[PDB]
């Protein structure tokens, strides 16, 4: 068939229930993460060719980076719970890798801040339930899938992409494909 179990994607042997309908996960140390949000922006053209109705989950994962690494997803959390998502990426992904000047929770924070969120915003945030309960539901769905590693983005608990069998001699051609194979499994 033109889509293949196995090949532009692969079914969980344990299919997990009540999963969020297209679950992305990453981690701000994760160089192809940087690569995947960064230049080939997978989480917008994957997002912008979703069928009406089905939305878009992105998770931070632990397992990379550390004590920094748990630093970045409650960060994570924070930036979800503000929504601020669109001006905290970046500059994280940058922060990390590029210019590497994010080496603390308090690098993290100046993030936040220059991006123009109020520094009692932020900190009301970093210490509230609201977020623990953030930070626990991106473990517990990380846990489900038993994730070891990123990127990585799963369609209703049932199916995982591939881009290991994907063309990846033009950026342009991959990402469509990614997010045309993410709306096929969508629409199983």
């Amino acid at each position: 068939a033109q889509y293949e179990d196995g090949k532009q994607y692969t079914t969980l042997e344990k299919p997990v229930a009540g999963a969020p309908q297209v679950l992305e996960f990453f981690s701000f140390f994760c160089p192809h993460c940087y690569q995947f949000e960064e230049v080939l922006h997978i989480s917008d053209n994957v997002k912008k060719k979703l069928p009406e109705g089905v939305k878009m989950t992105k998770y931070h994962v632990n397992f990379m980076g550390g004590d920094l690494g748990k630093d970045l997803t409650q960060a994570w959390a924070v930036a979800m719970a503000l929504g601020v998502e669109d001006k905290v990426t970046v500059p994280l992904f940058e922060g990390v890798q590029k210019t590497q000047t994010i080496r603390s929770a308090s690098d993290i924070r100046d993030v936040f801040i220059n991006a123009g969120i109020k520094g009692e915003e932020y900190d009301a945030a970093w210490n509230s339930f609201v977020v623990k309960s953030l930070v626990a539901q991106q473990e517990k769905a990380a846990a489900d899938v038993q994730l070891r590693g990123v990127p990585a983005m799963f369609v209703n608990g049932k199916y995982q992409l591939n881009p290991q069998g994907m063309d990846t001699s033009n950026m342009d051609v991959f990402v469509q494909q990614y997010a045309d194979t993410v709306k096929y499994l969508s629409e199983k």
